[PDB]
C-alpha cells in the first residue's frame, strides 16, 4: 500500500508543481517585450498540470485493480501530454536561439516520431500475455530510441565549439555567452533528463513477469519524476539564463 500511496501523492505533487510553475511563468511574461518563450514555458506546464490532475483521479479510481491495469489505464494520457508538450519545448529552444527554422522543424518532427512510435509500443501492453515479451513492443521501442538518438545526434552535431561530452555529462560550469550556456543546458536535459524515459520503458517490456509485484507503479514514479525535472527544471533553467543575458 505504501508504494501505491507514494505513487498517488507524486501525481498530486506533479499537478500542484506544474500549476505553480504555470502561474510563475505566466506572471513573468508580463515584464518582457518578447513574451513568446515564457508563453511557451507556461503552456507546457499548464498542459502537464491538466493531464496530471486527471491521471491522479484515474489512479485513485483503480486503487483496487492491479498495478498493470493502473498503468495501462493512465499511460496513454501521459503520451498525449508528451506529444503536445515536447514539440513546444523544442520550438522554444530553437526560437530563443534564433536557429535555422528548417532545422528546428526537423527536430520537432524527430521528437514527434519518437513519442508516436513509443505510443505504438505502449498500446501493445494491453494486447500482451504477461510473462511474454511482445515483438512489436520491442520493435516500436527500438524505433523510438532511434528517433531519440537521431534527435540527440542533430543537437550534438550543431553544438558550439569547445563543448565536449565529459564536461556536459559532469555538470561543469561552461564558459560562454547565453547561446553557448543555453545549448549546454538543453543538451544536459535531452541527454540526461530525457534518458530516464527509455529506462522506464524497459521495465514493462522485459520485467512485467519475473515475479516482481508492482513494477508498474515504479514506472509511474520514474515517469512522474522525469516530467517534474524535465518540464519545471528546463523552464526555470532557461528563464534564469534569458534573464541573465540582458546587456542593458
Ligand atoms: C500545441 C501542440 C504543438 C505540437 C502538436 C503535435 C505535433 C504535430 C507535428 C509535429 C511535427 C513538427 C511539425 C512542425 C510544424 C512547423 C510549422 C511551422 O512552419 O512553424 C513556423
Ligand atoms: C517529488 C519529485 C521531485 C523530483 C525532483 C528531483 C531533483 C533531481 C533528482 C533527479 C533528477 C536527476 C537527473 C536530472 C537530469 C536533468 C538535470 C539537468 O539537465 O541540469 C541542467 C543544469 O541545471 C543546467 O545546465
Ligand atoms: C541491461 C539493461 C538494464 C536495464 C534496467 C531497467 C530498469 C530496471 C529497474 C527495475 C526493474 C526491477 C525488476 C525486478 C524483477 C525481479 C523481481 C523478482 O525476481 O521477484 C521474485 C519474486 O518475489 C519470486 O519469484
Ligand atoms: C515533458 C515530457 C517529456 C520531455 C517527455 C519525454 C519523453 C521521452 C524522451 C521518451 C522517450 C522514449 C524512448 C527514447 C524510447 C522508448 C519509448 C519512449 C517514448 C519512452
Amino acid at each position: 500500500m505504501v508504494l501505491v500511496e507514494l505513487t498517488y501523492y507524486l501525481f498530486f505533487i506533479g499537478y500542484i508543481s506544474m500549476g505553480a510553475a504555470f502561474i510563475f511563468f505566466w506572471t513573468e511574461r508580463s515584464n518582457v517585450k518578447d513574451k513568446l518563450p515564457l508563453t511557451l514555458s507556461g503552456l507546457i506546464v499548464l498542459i502537464a498540470a491538466v493531464h496530471y490532475y486527471y491521471m491522479r483521479g484515474e489512479f485513485e479510481a483503480l486503487a483496487t485493480a492491479t498495478s498493470f491495469d493502473r498503468f495501462v489505464a493512465i499511460t496513454p494520457i501521459r503520451y498525449i501530454d508528451w506529444i503536445l508538450t515536447t514539440p513546444l519545448m523544442v520550438f522554444k529552444f530553437v526560437y530563443v536561439l534564433k536557429a535555422d527554422r528548417n532545422w528546428g522543424i526537423k527536430l520537432m518532427v524527430l521528437d514527434f516520431l519518437m513519442v508516436l512510435t513509443g505510443l505504438f509500443g505502449e498500446l501493445r501492453l494491453a494486447e500482451m500475455e504477461l510473462g511474454s515479451v511482445d515483438g512489436m513492443r520491442v520493435v516500436w521501442g527500438t524505433l523510438s530510441g532511434i528517433f531519440y538518438f537521431w534527435l540527440v545526434y542533430e543537437l550534438w552535431n550543431k553544438r558550439p565549439e569547445g563543448i565536449e561530452l565529459a564536461p556536459v555529462m559532469t555538470f561543469q560550469a561552461i564558459e560562454g555567452d547565453e547561446a553557448t550556456k543555453a545549448y549546454v543546458t538543453l543538451l544536459r536535459f535531452v541527454l540526461i533528463g530525457w534518458g530516464i524515459y527509455p529506462i522506464g520503458y524497459l521495465i514493462p517490456t522485459y520485467f512485467a513477469g519475473a515475479g516482481a509485484a508492482d513494477v508498474f507503479d515504479w514506472v509511474n514514479i520514474i515517469y512522474n519524476i522525469g516530467d517534474f525535472v524535465n518540464k519545471i527544471g528546463f523552464g526555470f533553467a532557461t528563464y534564469l539564463l534569458v534573464k541573465g543575458s540582458e546587456l542593458e
